[PDB]
């Protein structure tokens, strides 16, 4: 990995981590529409996106620069804003884990 993705893979493992737990929860794995009753999550979301895939994708060297990485972790959060509404948990515990990110995210070496 280059520097500029190290410094993303670094974001990525502390977005994974115990200490965020608390809010990062639900951007862990796919979300599963049929398993939470949400028939319509398909129709209206249509590029989903989550913490294991952005892993495996970083594993795999899909990502060329930070860039990409930056408009994937910043998808499963638009993804989010959208679905749901405004003063749903699920929105506050994802604008709480975006700013984990873009924060650490405006510190990339460069
Ligand atoms: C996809 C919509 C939105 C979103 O944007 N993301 C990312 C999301 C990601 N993951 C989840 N996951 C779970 C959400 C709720 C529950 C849950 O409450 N299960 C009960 C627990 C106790 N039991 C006795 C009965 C079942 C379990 C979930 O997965 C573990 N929900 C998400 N939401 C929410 C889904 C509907 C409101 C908002
Ligand atoms: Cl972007």
């Amino acid at each position: 990995l280059s520097e500029q993705l190290k410094h993303c893979n670094g974001i990525l493992k502390e977005l994974l981590s115990k200490k965020h737990a608390a809010y990062a929860w639900p951007f862990y794995k796919p979300v599963d529409a049929s398993a939470l009753g949400l028939h319509d999550y398909h129709d209206i979301i249509k590029h989903p996106m989550d913490l294991s895939t952005v892993k495996r994708k970083m594993e795999n060297r899909d990502y060329r620069d930070a860039q990409e990485f930056a408009a994937d972790v910043r998808l499963m959060f638009s993804n989010c804003y959208k679905y749901n509404p405004p003063d749903h948990d699920v929105v506050a515990m994802a604008r709480k884990l975006q700013d984990v990110f873009e924060f650490r995210y405006a510190k990339m070496p460069d």
